[PDB]
């Protein structure tokens, strides 16, 4: 049985990178038929606090990021970790260290000028009672460091990039694997010792990890080794990429998941577009998709192997799809706190027949839920105001007699059919000597200000239900005749 985990650290919250991570642990443990594990990997750091922990939950669930063990949290599993150092120490795998950081910069400065690979030189390996004694003395406490050797060939068959070889020379000496704590007691274990260990005990079979993290591969070999355990298969993932191919930055532009939520992003369209990224779907499988469906056929082979650019135009358009999905009524409901929010006067009760009728008809054309704001202006402002073509158009020599005949003809019944509407434009067009386009394009100008936009008699029939094509035709009307 498949067995793969997301370990986010709370620190920030949930970005589209590690949202993607999931999404590919999630579709790779459905297409195996295995178990998707969370691990919240909660620190003593100032970063690590519970908000981004909720944030992170309520991102994976609400993507459909469905785990089926835990959230574990890293914090109840403290004794784990030290264990795992005790066991390496004693093993003499681990070590004391008493070297400074000014102590290591001047070793990195020093390596740097010579010519010689930057990395520690191993130089408290085997130190004497005497000077862990000497160096205790000066009030130094030392951290703990892992042996690696220099000249061990590390290698893995990765899933994505294939074979990958490190010599242990490579990894920059010995590594800290705890931070600094006196003799007798281990410090706060670090990143690559806790995963290993957490690793080994939820039994995982598979890591997904972005390539900017695949250095971190052959450190943590050499740790389940040590422990006595066979390292999973790995899988390192290109990035996403910017809109021009440049790191997507966390500090420039909109990544994390609750973001893209608020601006009117659906969870399927997010989900379906993070796969997008990186995986390009087999023949006949096509780019809409739901997770269920990619999960009949994700394969780490079909990984784009390198950096996706993140595209607002394919969000849009995958959202603009989601959103058409939309059930009518569930679509609706999403809109109302929205035009709320913009101050735009309705009750939701009363004025629900041509809400409706507004949601039926922005439906087809947006690409965010947000765009119901300006979308809707013109339905909830009850003033147009007449761009420079509008009132141009109404400064055409027979716009008085279109309005005044439209004004003089519309029924009182609430309901505007479009058989009456287009009897209407078809007689004002008779009275003024015009074609029915002109007409229409009279009208559009008199009830939104400009010469395009929405279907006409839709926004006519909603505006005929709130009873405002009246003062607007007549508005429009007074408008005519000031040129006249
Ligand atoms: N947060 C990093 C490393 C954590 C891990 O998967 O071990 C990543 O997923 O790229």
């Amino acid at each position: 049985t498949v067995r793969v985990r997301l370990a986010p650290s709370p620190t920030g919250n949930l970005h589209i990178g590690t949202a993607r991570t999931a999404v590919f642990n999630w579709l790779y443990a459905r297409h195996r038929g295995g178990k998707f594990i969370l691990r919240i990997e909660d620190t003593d750091r100032e970063r690590s606090r519970p908000e981004y922990t909720e944030n992170i939950l309520e991102g994976l669930q609400w993507l459909g990021l469905t785990w089926d063990e835990g959230p574990y949290f890293q914090s109840d599993r403290l004794d784990l970790y030290r264990q795992a150092i005790q066991t390496l120490l004693d093993k003499g795998l681990a070590y004391y260290c008493y070297c400074t950081p000014e102590e290591l910069e001047a070793l990195r400065a020093e390596q740097k000028a010579k010519g010689q690979a930057p990395r520690y030189d191993n130089r408290h390996r085997h130190l004497t009672p005497e000077e862990q004694a000497a160096f205790e003395a000066a009030g130094r406490t030392p951290v703990i460091r892992f042996k690696i050797e220099d000249d061990r060939q590390i290698e893995w068959q990765d899933l994505v990039r294939g074979r990958v070889s490190w010599q242990g020379a490579d990894l920059g000496g010995d590594m800290v694997i705890a931070r600094a704590a006196p003799r007798g007691e281990i410090g706060y274990p670090l990143y690559n010792l806790v995963v290993v260990v957490d690793d080994i005990a939820m039994g995982i079979t598979d890591v997904i990890r972005g390539e900017d993290h695949i250095g971190n591969t052959p450190k943590q070999i050499l740790l389940y080794e040590a422990l006595g355990a066979t390292p999973p298969n790995f899988a390192h993932t290109p990035l996403i990429l910017n809109s021009t191919g440049q790191k997507l930055s966390k500090r420039d532009g909109v990544t994390s998941i609750s973001d893209f939520r608020a601006m009117g992003y659906l969870a399927p369209a997010l989900a379906n577009y993070m796969t997008l990224l990186g995986w390009s779907p087999p023949e006949g499988v096509g780019e809409l998709f739901t997770l269920d469906l990619a999960a009949k056929h994700f394969s780490f082979e079909r990984i784009n192997k390198a950096g996706a650019r993140f595209d607002w135009d394919k969000l849009n358009w995958l959202n603009r799809q989601y959103i058409q999905q939309l059930e009518p009524e569930e679509f609706l409901a999403e809109l109302i706190p929205l035009w709320q929010g913009a101050g735009y006067a309705f009750d939701e009760e009363r004025d629900r027949p041509w809400l409706f009728d507004l949601a039926q008809l922005l439906q087809p054309g947006l690409n965010t839920l947000r765009e119901a704001i300006d979308q809707g202006a013109v339905f909830f402002i009850p003033s147009v105001t007449f761009d420079s073509e509008a009132m141009a158009q109404l400064g055409q020599p027979q716009s008085a007699t279109i309005l005044a005949y439209l004004l003089e003809h519309l029924p009182a019944e609430p309901a505007l059919t479009v058989a009456m509407g287009q009897q209407l434009i078809q007689q004002a067009a008779k009275a003024a000597g015009v074609k029915k386009g002109a007409t229409m394009r009279t009208l559009r100008a008199a009830l939104t200000g400009a010469v395009h936009g929405p279907d006409l008699m839709a926004a006519w029939q909603i505006l005929h239900q709130r009873g405002w094509d009246e003062p607007r035709l007549a508005a429009a009307l007074k408008q005519a005749q000031t040129t006249s």
